[PDB]
């Protein structure tokens, strides 16, 4: 199974010998240091339940870690005594307190999102031990934040080229299962995406949400039948029409997506879809459109040339603001080379050519869930308050060659002014008083406050 | 973990899209045509952890059926096809996977492994497990990128010192905090350990021990080290007391002490170079003090650190004409190091005549996170199908991108008479004009038939 004593950076194993004498408390916090001006806080509850809560220390896990580290360091520097103390005194529960803003809250950059401190003075070293596991919440935060920014771009352009926001939550579809680094990442990232949208093909995201968050809806995300290259090319290069015909007929009463660029996307749209199989498309209902999927070439140019061909083979209308609109049984999804930058280029290029955003949805894979780093939001975990010799000092780092790697001081609290802006109070000044938005979510091995996925989606809504 | 829930959603509907009477779906993985050769590593982890043994149960089938009912707002899940696997093969996957030995260094554009169904009723299963198998792009890319950095380090360590001693400890993995999940950390750190032995990502140690095994006591090593929180906890006026306490607590092993908490150029010239000078020269060369700057421009900072340190400690010229610190004193640059910044630093030290013996490097998110599937163009494609007794060679050929063209027919990898590699298509490998097929069966009907030790993988991935 998973062993928390082997779930930290190696140098942190030796930290219990590096503090000043008689150190009783280490206090640390997470923030997205100072374009992404506001971030969605999401993912901590998953980490608390899966890795931190309950009996996480056992006699076998202590023996396992001791053997590994003895060889790893070529020396005895494992704190077997202190880990036995946790096992004996607390039945293997972590004497730790965590306070956090509610999940789904949208918070401007440079504010405390959660804090970590030891509740037993013998475990002063435990705060920075679990930094490694906790700081990985940068990923769901960054995915949920970058996904929400793409929802602003879509909502803005879907509103000027159409006048409404119908189907907005299905306009950016998670295709990223293949392009992420692991099954666990797929689950975490896909659930972070579902904070803002409801279309996904990464099934692991559905499983994570039901197990760790829960929803009133029958399922957190939805998809539609779709073809890949292997289901088309299997019919033979001369039988692409047959492959198309078999697939739209199998799924004639539900939406179906057909990748149409196996050999020539423009021929498939002009000759195959626009003539040979046109009778099978114009007969489809509004609730069961065909979605044509280009998957190669330049993303914007191919989208423009595909829409041009479909426009001169199917009845185009002009909507309430002067933008062109395919018939309700035909749609397009661009799911190749889509990230937040290219997505902006596609929708602007379409608006420039007077096409409505209603005609198109987007699929993002490695760009939505993989090509993201801790430096995008400058997610940072710092120690700000220690107590040595019964004397608490506000600690901080302040490099001379980089003032941007600075950190806050002392005990922190997150507050909201009467005007509404957010402010992080340092040096314990939060005791002088609204009130603190950091609620306790973990204490001494138990999760003390939970949020459902519906509550998270409500907090992360746009204005 | 539920294999029936571990695939792209639309793959649930593909058993109804293949041509009728399709009895075989045959698919292959390649890194489609810097990064001219790839290290093949990571498939066995996926096989052992997710694919082998009884992976289909009545519980997992019911769980998947109810999920997909609501996910698609319709019943399309192939519950009969999954029941057949549970009933006939006791939940063992009827799949055969042939792959090149892990650790092999293969040029781009070659078949790395192939997947086919062994039961005609399970034609749909081959590309069902595409999603889980294609994620091997990540360990492949990390191992390849790590090894390309090893070439750079080896080329310059030889020009400046004459040997390659300690090469496998010159690029240290600090990526645990910067990646996206615990599993990703383990996978990524093990790929680094294919070429090096130094890591702080403990999850990689456990992943290797559980899924590959080694004859060594531990797959990776590290040393005690201080972070900013253990230095600042003494207060700004007591940075000296922290340094002396830590160096004394770890005098028989190497120790790394971060020095840019307050003022790094004050850290080397003043506190190390004078106040605690007497505690640094007095340590063995097997247990030196490692100075770590972690801010500022990487190349400029390390250069100004080496020069300041020379003004305070005896620097000798090595047999090649390059400056070399006393062996009780080393430097590690682990801030913002990737394959690009590494090259300009090492020659930036060589053109400024500093020996690469002095320096080690650490890499975090640049080593394990800022990597995507299209860096090596890792792709999984169907190349051969059998329909109504007729074998057919299959491929894609998009008009706007000839680079996305896929191979045709049954594939094989061969050693050429000149000692290189070539991939044969359309079954021509059966002629064996060159060698035997280099693809060995590693998975068949739920069993791992060929397993590799991590010691074998490291041997296959060595330089030269
Ligand atoms: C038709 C639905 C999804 C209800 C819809 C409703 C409102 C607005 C847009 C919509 O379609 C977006 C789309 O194209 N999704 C899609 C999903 C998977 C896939 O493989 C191809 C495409
Ligand atoms: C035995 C050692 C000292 C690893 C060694 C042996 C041979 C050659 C070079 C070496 O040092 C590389 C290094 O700096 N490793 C390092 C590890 C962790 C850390 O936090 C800081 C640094």
């Amino acid at each position: 199974e998973f062993n928390i004593l082997l779930a930290t950076d190696s140098y942190k194993v030796t930290h219990y010998k590096q503090y000043p004498p008689n150190t009783s408390k280490v206090y640390s916090y997470f923030e997205c240091r100072e374009k992404y001006e506001e971030t969605v806080f999401y993912g901590l509850q998953y980490i608390l339940n899966k890795y931190l809560k309950g009996k996480v220390v056992t006699k076998e896990k202590i023996q396992e870690a001791k053997d590994v580290y003895k060889e790893h360091f070529q020396d005895d520097v494992f704190n077997e005594k202190g880990w036995n103390y946790i096992l004996e005194k607390y039945d293997g529960h972590l004497p730790i307190e965590i306070k956090a803003v509610p999940e789904g809250f949208v918070i401007p950059r440079g504010n405390v999102l959660f804090t970590v401190e030891n509740t037993d003075p013998e475990c002063y070293w435990l705060t920075n031990w679990i930094e490694t596991i906790l700081v990985q919440s940068w990923y769901p935060i960054t995915v949920a934040t970058n996904s929400r920014e793409q929802k602003k771009i879509l909502a803005k352009y879907l509103l000027e080229t159409s006048g409404n926001l119908d189907g907005l939550e299905y306009k950016l579809h998670d295709f990223g299962y293949r392009g992420v680094s692991s099954q666990e990442t797929a689950g975490i990232g896909a659930s972070a995406h579902l904070v803002n949208f409801k279309g996904t093909d990464t099934v692991a995201g559905l499983a994570l949400i039901k197990k760790y968050y829960g929803t009133k809806d029958p399922v957190p995300g939805y998809s539609v039948p779709a073809a890949e290259h292997s289901t088309i090319t299997a019919w033979g290069k001369d039988h692409e029409k047959d492959a198309f015909e078999h697939i739209v007929t199998q799924f004639s009463s539900v939406p179906v997506s057909v990748v149409s660029d196996s050999y020539d996307i423009y021929n498939a749209c002009e000759k195959i879809w626009g003539e040979d199989l046109r009778h099978l498309i114009v007969s489809r209902s509004t609730q069961a459109p065909l979605i044509i999927r280009p998957d190669s070439g330049n993303p914007l140019d191919t989208v423009l040339k595909v829409l041009e061909i479909l426009g001169k083979k199917f009845p185009v209308t002009e909507n309430s603001k002067g933008y062109k609109l395919l018939p309700p049984y035909l749609r397009v999804i661009q799911g190749d080379g889509v990230d937040i930058n290219t997505l902006q280029e596609i929708v602007e290029g379409m608006k420039q050519k007077m096409w409505s955003i209603e005609n198109i949805a987007f699929g993002s894979g490695g760009g939505l869930l993989q090509k993201l780093t801790r430096d995008l939001l400058n997610c940072s975990f710092k120690c700000s308050y220690v107590v040595t010799n019964g004397l608490g000092i506000n600690v901080f780092k302040d490099p001379v060659a980089d003032p941007n790697k600075r950190s806050k001081k002392g005990r922190l609290s997150l507050h909201r002014t009467p005007a509404g802006n957010f402010v992080t109070l340092e040096e314990g000044k939060g005791d002088l008083e609204g009130q603190d938005l950091l609620h306790t979510v973990f204490k001494n091995g138990k999760v003390t406050k939970s949020y459902s996925f519906d509550e998270i989606r409500k907090n992360a809504q746009l204005n």
